[PDB]
């Protein structure tokens, strides 16, 4: 399903994302806007290394979920990377949040560096109610 902005803007802050790890309500936004488009179904194969990036997040099969099919992978959510393509984005939210349970936390993600970070993200979540 493809989330309408304020939609998962609520449904964020309910499953308790608004300032995990020091990570505001609208730097997650900006990360699933420029990651899939706010698609939970989105799905990118990286023909380079031979994984694949799954769901709203685009998260890594290699360490993240299992796929099966990535060498040397390993899953630290223990998740089916299947789990990654619900409607429901519960699952996706839990892995989330372990993967910036990390060192680097946010800018485990690449696209984040690149759109979001020292930038005014304030218009992820304008008139959200959040």
């Amino acid at each position: 399903m493809v989330f309408e902005r304020c939609e998962l803007a609520r449904t964020l802050k309910r499953l308790g994302m608004d300032g995990y790890r020091g990570i505001s309500l609208a730097n997650w936004m900006c990360l699933a806007k420029w990651e899939s488009g706010y698609n939970t179904r989105a799905t990118n194969y990286n023909a380079g290394d031979r994984s694949t990036d799954y769901g709203i997040f685009q998260i890594n099969s290699r360490y993240w979920c299992n796929d099966g099919k990535t060498p040397g992978a390993v899953n630290a959510c223990h998740l089916s990377c299947s789990a990654l393509l619900q409607d429901n984005i519960a699952d996706a939210v839990a892995c989330a949040k372990r993967v910036v349970r990390d060192p680097q936390g946010i800018r485990a993600w690449v696209a984040w560096r690149n759109r979001c970070q020292n930038r005014d993200v304030r218009q992820y979540v304008q008139g959200c109610g959040v």
